């Protein structure tokens, strides 16, 4: 006998013709959801393809397969990706959708979604763990599909929204936002109209933690900006004492100078942490170092009458 046979393939066609009741009256008299045609195209796949959300859930209510994959390898979640249906996306990811799955040439669902400029389908993807930098078997991303359909000012306003929110989390201190806009394809080394980097931010306020997640993900410990400051000369401004040692052992450079010619000594002293001024001079300070007045460290030190550090210096 064949009858199951039988009620799969009319499932199928009515799935693939859209006949959402005709759907449903099938699977309410057996027809199995997870039935698959000669290409193994399954009744899940067709509904994400067409955008006829309500049999996909239904479906998988009746216990379709999520990550059932064609002979070229597509899931469902690539179909709705593909053909822009936004809410299915999600409800595939919610039913647990592997959001990186490949095709046989390699692609993601992200790539799909790039491709097309469907900005909102991309972001979603990216906030369930999409691969940003994920390549197929010819080296191709999300950015470079987007880029060859003419949709490339799309992905720039997506690496624009991240480099925003990289720099707002980076200078409020939300440890765990920097590391998922990272995850997420933030550039660590984004700067502002005035050079500021995420770096910058996090040095000057005193965020210890997403100093040292930066720069493990290849911040540039000597990134400089419009007015020629490194983080460690905003640290040492500031007085993060924890942050400039970090620095430091990170490969800060202890005498950047900044436009007017102070360096991270100069900014220390004047601003009276002493101890800063000790590492400062433990990694080789210079302290006949002169600013663009001609002036030194230790006469800046003098300035504020911090006589410990301009002792010290003195030394």
């Amino acid at each position: 006998h064949h009858h199951g046979s039988d009620l799969g393939k009319k499932l199928l066609e009515a799935a693939r013709a859209g006949q959402d009741d005709e759907v449903r009256i099938l699977m309410a008299n057996g027809a199995d959801v997870n039935a698959a045609d000669n290409t193994g195209t399954t009744p899940l796949h067709l509904a994400a393809y067409s955008g006829h959300l309500e049999i996909v859930e239904v479906l998988l209510k009746h216990g379709a397969d999520v990550d059932a994959s064609d002979v070229f390898g597509y899931t469902p979640l690539h179909l709705a990706a593909y053909w822009g249906h936004l809410e299915i996306v999600e409800v595939l990811l919610k039913n647990g959708a592997d959001v990186n799955a490949m095709d046989s040439d390699g692609m993601t669902p992200l790539h799909l979604a790039a491709k097309w400029g469907y900005l909102e389908i991309v972001e979603v993807l990216l906030k369930h763990g999409a691969d940003v930098s994920a390549q197929d078997k010819f080296g191709k991303t999300p950015r470079d599909l987007a880029r060859d359909n003419g949709n490339e000012w799309i992905w720039k306003l997506l690496l624009d929204a991240l480099k925003y929110l990289l720099l707002e989390a980076a200078r409020e201190g939300h440890r765990d936002r920097v590391e998922k806009l990272i995850k997420a394809g933030a550039d660590v080394n984004a700067a502002d109209d005035v050079g500021v980097t995420p770096l910058h931010l996090a040095a000057q306020r005193g965020h210890l933690e997403i100093v040292e997640v930066l720069l493990k993900c290849g911040a540039d410990v000597n990134a400089a900006d419009l007015w020629g400051q490194t983080p460690l000369h905003l640290a040492a401004t500031a007085g993060h004492l924890e942050i400039v040692e970090v620095l430091l052992k990170n490969g800060a450079d202890v005498n950047a100078r900044d436009n007017i010619g102070h360096t991270p000594l100069h900014l220390a002293a004047w601003a009276g942490h002493l101890e800063i001024v000790e590492v400062l001079l433990k990694h080789g300070a210079d302290v006949n170092a002169q600013d663009k007045f001609g002036k030194t460290p230790f006469d800046l030190a003098i300035d504020n009458g911090n006589e410990d550090i301009a002792e010290v210096l003195q030394k």
